[PDB]
């Protein structure tokens, strides 16, 4: 965070969708990078909710108040974000 980024296998990149689809409401199979978090609606509560269980259940240390409504906007943006290939900071 703020040069240098993580980097997942594309195993947590499969594992962080299913939190999505639960989280959003969208399912899995319509899960497109045309989905955008805040065209669906994504609050506050969910788009934190996300994020947390990217710590707990997935393990990830992407950070404490990692929220999909603000520091993420499409999915792709999540996806990439995981790696940092787009080094935007």
């Amino acid at each position: 965070a703020m040069a240098k980024g993580v980097g997942v296998s594309n195993e947590k990149l499969d594992a962080v969708m299913r939190v999505v689809s639960e989280e959003s409401g969208i399912a899995l199979e319509e899960l497109t990078d045309d989905s955008n978090f805040a065209d669906m609606g994504i609050d506050s509560l969910s788009s934190m909710v996300i994020g947390s269980r990217f710590r707990e259940d997935l393990g990830l240390d992407l950070g404490p108040e990692f929220s999909l409504f603000i520091d993420c906007t499409t999915v792709r943006a999540l996806k990439d974000f995981m790696l940092g290939s787009g080094d935007a900071g």
